[PDB]
Parts: C-alpha cells; structure tokens; sequence
C-alpha cells in the first residue's frame, strides 16, 4: 500500500510513504510540515477533510486546487503534489495538498523589528504576488498575515487566493484587514488589496493590529477614529441604507500620519534610516486611504521610492496565467465530483 496513517493531535493523517516526520504547523486548516524522501526536501501538507461538506468549503477548496495549479509565480505558494488515500468517488473523503515549505507566518515577523531593507523587500514581494494575480483577473480581498509565509533569507509567498456563505465553525473569520469598500459592500477594483497591505505594513511598524474589533460595526469605528470621517465624494457612492448609517456616525477629524506612526517605531538612528522612515510613512499614508478613488494603485506603489529599489520587470510583469465559470453554485454531490475529478486529474 502507498499510504500510512499517523495521529497528529486529534487528526489522523493518511499520506503517501514519501512524506515523513510530520509536525503540526497549523490547525488555515490542518497543516503538517513533512520530509519528502523522493524530492529530498521539506514540504507542507494540508488535509482537506470532506471539502464538499458545504458550499463555502467546496468553493474555496476547488478554487485553491485550480489556481495553485496554473499559477507559477515565486511570490505565490507552489503546489508540488495532490492526493487522496481513497480509491473511488463513493469512498472519497479527504484531499491532501502538498506545497513548498518556508520558515514562518507573517504573524511571527510582525512581532519583531525589521530593518528598512527587509521590511521594504517583503512589501515589494506582496505587491508582486498581488499584481500577478490581478493580471489573471484574481482580486484577492482577504490578504492577512496568517496567509503569508516567509523564509529566513527574507523571501515571501502568499498561501491563498482570497475570497470567492454561512458556516457552523467554532472559529471566527478575521476582518481586520478588509477594505472600506468590502466592509460597506460598495463594489471594488484592484486597489482593494492595497488597503490590506497598508494594514499589514502598519502592523509591522506598530506591532499591533491597526483596526481590531469583534464586528464590522466595531471595525468601522476603529477605521474612522484613526483616519477620520471620509469625504462627501466617498459618501455619495454608498447605497442609501449604508450611506444613512455611515453619515449618522459620530464624526472624527482623524489623525495625521506623523501622529499615527511616530519615528520611535522606525529605525532612525542613521541618515539612511531617517530618510527611509519618512518614505515608509509617505507610502503608508497613500495605502491607508478610505476612498479607493484616492488610494494608491498597485503599480504606483511599486514605483514608490521605498519600494522601487527592488523593482524587477521579470518579477513585476511576469506572463499572466491562462486560467472558467468561477461564480459556481452546486450541490454537495456535484462539488464532490468536481473536486475528485480535479484531484484525480
Ligand atoms: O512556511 C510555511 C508554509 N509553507 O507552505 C505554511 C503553510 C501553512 F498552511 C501554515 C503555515 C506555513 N508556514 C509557516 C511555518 C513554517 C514552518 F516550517 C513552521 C511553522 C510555520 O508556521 C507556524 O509555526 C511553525
């Protein structure tokens, strides 16, 4: 038999025999690190348990399978192998995704102070991964630090492809990085992801979540509290019922960016460091913009002085993926077969 079974906490991992010394590194679902004896390297293994059980799990799993396959960019996680231990459609239950492995979540990097070279390089790569996605027509909308992984040598990759919806999960879905246009459901374009990058970068500097809060109500309060109530221009673009709510909230003038992000948070002992600090804060002030009509584009932000030192036309303008009916609604049974079909290939 090609498979063996091993307990990893309260989950059984049934994986191919090439994969060994599994260690839980996540529970973005159930993930193990493993040594792959065939390729002689370490891999990440994600167990998708009954991905067809509901529409939300099934859409995400199918979208994860399809896109991780036909996307080949250094700043997006690579798929190495896909398998099920079950032998037929009737028996079918679990999918295992085999991805390349890095060293840490972006959560762990946020907890440390970084020099400007590393901070700016990470930010450059996030912008690269996102841009490649946009040119395939993939707008992410859910970039968060737990979806972003890094290696010791400062290399960065994005793990997921974002938003495609009720669920009975014990866990909560994080909202802290979602854009004003998503929170208020007002439509969006490419620069919806720039907001998310601004939240991450600001968290990298402050070492705290910029806009925490239990709900979209609490979350909006936090946004306007720090950045100020947005313009009439912005207001006039809101559905009258959303617009009623936003316009009838307590008003804040908001804080200037020097106030929101003081120099004590940036390395600024030397002159090179002092200049980078002001470049980093400028770019923050252009990403953390509520009105997406005034928020910086992905291309403008790659051309920004803080970022552009890393600019590579091969990394920034890589041939867009080819890629298909991806607003799909299906039953459990239909999803089951689409996924199996894709897994079996
Ligand atoms: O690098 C990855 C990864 N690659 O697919 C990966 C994939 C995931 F689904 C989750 C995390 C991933 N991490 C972060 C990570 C790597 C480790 F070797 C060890 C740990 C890591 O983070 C948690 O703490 C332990």
């Amino acid at each position: 038999n090609q498979f063996y079974s091993v307990e990893v906490g309260d989950s059984t991992f049934t994986v191919l025999k090439r994969y060994q010394n599994l260690k839980p590194i996540g529970s973005q679902g159930i993930v193990c690190a493993a040594y792959d004896a065939v390729l002689d390297r370490n891999v990440a293994i994600k167990k998708l348990s009954r991905p067809f059980q509901n529409q939300t799990h099934a859409k995400r799993a199918y979208r994860e399978l399809v896109l991780m396959k036909c996307v080949n960019h250094k700043n997006i996680i690579s798929l190495l192998n896909v398998f099920t231990p079950q032998k037929t459609l009737e028996e079918f239950q679990d999918v295992y995704l085999v991805m390349e492995l890095m060293d840490a979540n972006l959560c762990q990097v946020i907890q440390m102070e970084l020099d400007h070279e590393r901070m700016s390089y990470l930010l450059y790569q996030m912008l690269c991964g996102i841009k490649h996605l946009h040119s395939a027509g993939i707008i992410h909308r859910d970039l968060k630090p737990s979806n972003i992984v890094v290696k010791s040598d400062c290399t960065l990759k994005i793990l997921d492809f974002g938003l495609a919806s009720f669920m009975m999960t014990p866990y909560v879905v994080t909202r802290y990085y979602r854009a004003p246009e998503v929170i208020l459901g007002m439509g969006y374009k490419e620069n919806v992801d720039i907001w998310s990058v601004g939240c991450i970068m600001g968290e990298m500097v402050r070492h705290k979540i910029l806009f925490p809060g239990r709900d979209y109500i609490d979350q909006w309060n936090k946004v306007i509290e720090q950045l100020g109530t947005p313009c009439p221009e912005f207001m006039k673009k809101l559905q009258p019922t959303v617009r009623n709510y936003v316009e009838n909230r307590p008003k804040y003038a908001g804080l200037t960016f020097p106030k929101l992000f003081p120099d004590s948070l940036f390395p600024a002992d030397s002159e090179h460091n002092k200049l980078k600090a002001s470049q980093a804060r400028d770019l923050l002030s252009k990403m953390l913009v509520i009105d997406p009509a005034k928020r910086i584009s992905v291309d403008d932000a790659l051309q920004h002085p803080y970022i552009n030192v890393w600019y590579d036309p091969a990394e920034v303008e890589a041939p867009p993926p080819q890629i298909q009916l991806d607003e799909r609604e299906h039953t459990i049974e239909e999803w089951k077969e689409l996924i199996y079909k894709e897994v079996m290939n």
